[PDB]
């Protein structure tokens, strides 16, 4: 089966077609502009360049496509699918009152926030005035797949959680859907499942199977996970980018409002996960990345620096605990930048203990292994002070580019996700 994946990220999209009885690939990339008057265009000629780019042969095999999208980036449109308005976009916070969502979703839901999909409906809602039942929400993924497929108002349980969606009932709530903004929410599947086939003119213009399968896509950060190949509860994936982003696959849903922990549905598994202020931005603040190499050489991970540092790059955290004032703590301060770079490390190391360790005790399954991504997954003195620190096998993640998760998630959806 070979299948294509389509990742729409922050600054641009990936487009990874992947053969998956040959374990081969090919990969093709389209870079946004920072500022536009008109986004969905921008998108939407994203996809055709990306269609473009990938060779003949590979399109002629393609039987299943899959998109990811940023969360939180919705689109509202008429009854054909047509911008009716300026994108709101996952970044943007909406000067609403999350008081009037509260009968619409459970006690601390993840739609109540300020930047979350059912905000910005309710933002445009109180915009309008009033919004025409044949108008529809749609996400980023949703919108770009109904180009491919051509059936409006479909969505799937991931890009739908923070629109009010309960994926642990499989329902939005009876009041909302009730409600004046009840006739513009989709229907919602499961990611990975057919949603329907191609558009006859979209496969004849680019070469494409008129069979092909266009199916319910996911959120960029939940392919990023999917990427990794992970399937079995107590299994996480560690970002080590600017910010340390942890994902912890888990047989039961945990949520705390406070440090902004929340699950997603997964098949009959549920991903939870948690998002610290600290990371390797911290480190870019005293090193760059060559010096940041040549120093972390002479660092012996089995002797304790005597350095207890929380390395935040600004006052503000969130997670693992929630302290807004909190500072950072890089004090003392040796004169041996080996050593204050191994305090850093250390402190980097605590906040990802510390990390899956309330993740644990909200409910979360147990960690058995953490797969690593991003910059300080290459980094071994760093992995050996996680893996001594934490106690579990600790290994660099196979894959971890979104749009190949996203083309496996077309390939075999989540049913990998099940008791075995």
């Amino acid at each position: 089966v070979v299948a294509l994946g389509l990742d729409f990220g922050a600054s641009g999209a990936r487009a990874i077609a992947c053969d998956f009885d040959s374990d081969r690939s090919v990969s093709v990339s389209v870079t946004f502009p920072k500022t536009s008057q008109n986004w969905p265009q921008v998108w939407r000629e994203a996809l055709w360049q990306l269609l473009t780019q990938i060779p003949a042969d590979w399109r002629s095999r393609i039987e299943r496509i899959a998109i990811d999208g940023t969360s939180g980036t919705v689109l509202l449109c008429d009854r054909e699918g047509q911008p009716q308005t300026e994108p709101l976009l996952y970044n943007q916070a909406c000067p609403i009152d999350l008081a009037d969502l509260a009968d619409w979703v459970p006690a601390d839901h993840a739609a109540l926030s300020s930047t979350s999909s059912l905000a910005k409906l309710w933002f445009w809602q109180q915009q309008f005035g009033a919004l025409p039942p044949d108008w529809q929400i749609l996400a980023q993924a949703d919108w770009l797949s109904l180009q491919l497929h051509g059936c409006s108002q479909q969505s799937d349980y991931h890009n739908a959680l923070k629109l009010g969606y309960s994926p642990d009932r499989e329902r939005f709530s009876k009041n909302l859907l009730d409600s004046e903004l009840g006739a513009l929410l989709p229907v919602v599947h499961e990611p990975g499942v057919a949603i329907g086939p191609i558009l006859p003119a979209i496969a004849q213009e680019f070469g494409l199977s008129p069979d092909c399968q266009i199916c319910a896509g996911t959120t960029d950060s939940i392919a990023a996970f999917l990427a990794s190949g992970a399937h079995q509860p107590g299994e996480a994936v560690t970002s080590l980018g600017s910010t340390i982003v942890l994902k912890l696959l888990s047989q039961v849903a945990v949520s705390d409002r406070l440090t902004g922990v929340y699950s997603h549905k997964l098949g009959g598994y549920w991903l939870t996960g948690g998002a610290s202020n600290c990371g390797g931005a911290t480190l870019r603040q005293f090193f760059p990345d060559t010096e940041l190499e040549s120093l972390s050489c002479q660092i012996d991970p089995t002797k304790k620096s005597g350095l207890d540092y929380y390395p935040l790059p600004s006052r503000g955290e969130r997670f693992p605990i929630a302290d807004p004032d909190r500072l950072p703590q890089l004090e003392p301060r040796p004169e041996n930048p080996v050593q204050f770079l191994q305090g850093l490390l250390e402190g980097l190391t605590q906040v990802e203990t510390l990390g899956y360790q309330r993740l644990q005790d909200l409910g979360a399954t147990p960690l058995k292994r953490i797969w690593t991504a991003g910059g300080g997954a290459k980094n071994a003195v760093w992995q050996q002070l996680r893996q001594q620190a934490i106690g579990v096998p600790i290994a660099i993640a196979p894959n971890t580019e979104a749009a190949f998760g996203t083309a496996r998630l077309a390939a075999f959806g989540l049913a990998a996700f099940h008791s075995a």
